[PDB]
């Protein structure tokens, strides 16, 4: 079996890219963060406290032919920018883009915090990442990629994100149109429960390349790319005017710039950033000041291949025995 859907950005900015999700029996569609940063299926639920539910679709068991409470079990996430959700948990029918998965978990909210319940365009989350960080208790559940696996044509998914437009997700097939040149794979550490793997280096704009080690997870979730101080300070000091704001909390840049490329290494390949990526706009409204889309991962503890970078790609999320990582050019 094969599934495929088209990711759509929540904003003008790709803050975020959300999918169609059929759950349930009749369908109930809710448009989900497919995020391969964590591995909890959750959704904005009828059992949602009602003051925390402002314009997302929510998912009602009740109304599910195949909707069945998985006894006894809860869940409770936190994310890197510090959001939050809990729950309980039912199983039920999940299909994807024409690929469907019988006996998933459907984690429903009964608690959101307030970063989820103000972004009306996202009904909840679909974890990619591997099933040793799903948070149900006491007895852990696996994502949808992992039920669907055995199934699929192939154990693969790929993202394809558009920069200001659609893009895709395919499970169990690589679409060999949607890329240009090879794919080049590298080696995946899963012992953090990631995506993670290590670039072989950067370079900024035109200048010449550095390799160096960079060990990160290809994190769908997260918008941004986070890279050690050192990387960061390296491409900023090529924008004039480019600063870190400990008060805006980050690179902040004159908006009249023209950002450099940003590129970094996947083995002996490259995949180039367009300085045009790096863009996230006036940090408040009317404001001439910029948010930059490289940051420092200091004090995050880990490097992030964020949206900024994965969106300059086609990406190969390998769940063979031994998962790899794929990246291409298009």
């Amino acid at each position: 079996s094969t599934g495929s859907a088209t990711t759509t950005p929540i904003d003008s900015l790709d803050d975020a890219y959300i999918t169609p999700v059929q759950i349930g029996t009749p369908a109930q569609t809710l448009n989900l963060d497919f995020d391969t940063g964590s591995s909890d299926l959750w959704v904005f639920s009828s059992e949602t406290t009602a003051s925390e539910v402002d314009g997302q679709t929510i998912y009602t068991p009740s109304k599910s032919t195949t909707a069945k409470l998985l006894s006894g079990a809860t869940w409770s996430i936190s994310y890197g920018d510090g959001s939050s959700s809990s729950g309980d948990v039912y199983t039920d029918t999940v299909s994807v883009g024409g690929l469907t998965v019988t006996g998933q978990a459907v984690e429903s909210a009964k608690k959101v915090s307030s970063s989820f319940t103000e972004d009306s365009t996202i009904d909840g989350l679909l974890g990619l990442a591997f099933s040793t960080l799903n948070t149900v208790s006491p007895t852990q559940q696996k994502t949808f990629f992992d039920n669907a696996k055995a199934s699929l044509d192939s154990p693969v998914f790929t993202a394809d994100l558009g920069y200001h437009a659609p893009g895709t997700y395919n499970f169990g097939f690589i679409d060999t149109t949607a890329y240009t040149g090879s794919i080049t794979y590298t080696a995946v550490s899963t012992k953090q429960g990631f995506w993670e793997w290590t670039s072989t280096g950067y370079a900024v704009g035109s200048g010449t390349f550095k390799s160096t080690s960079i060990d990160g997870i290809a994190d769908t979730g997260t918008t941004l790319l986070y890279l050690p101080a050192t990387v960061v300070s390296a491409y900023w000091a090529q924008v004039s005017g480019a600063k870190s704001s400990s008060s805006v909390g980050g690179y902040v840049f004159p908006c009249s710039a023209t950002l450099p490329s940003f590129t970094f290494g996947v083995g002996s390949a490259r995949i180039v950033i367009p300085g045009d990526y790096i863009d996230f706009g006036p940090i408040s409204t009317g404001s001439s000041s910029c948010f930059g889309g490289i940051q420092s991962s200091a004090g995050i503890g880990i490097n992030i291949f964020g949206d900024v970078a994965l969106k300059a790609a086609f990406v190969v999320f390998n769940g063979a025995t031994t998962p790899t990582l794929g990246f291409a050019s298009k």
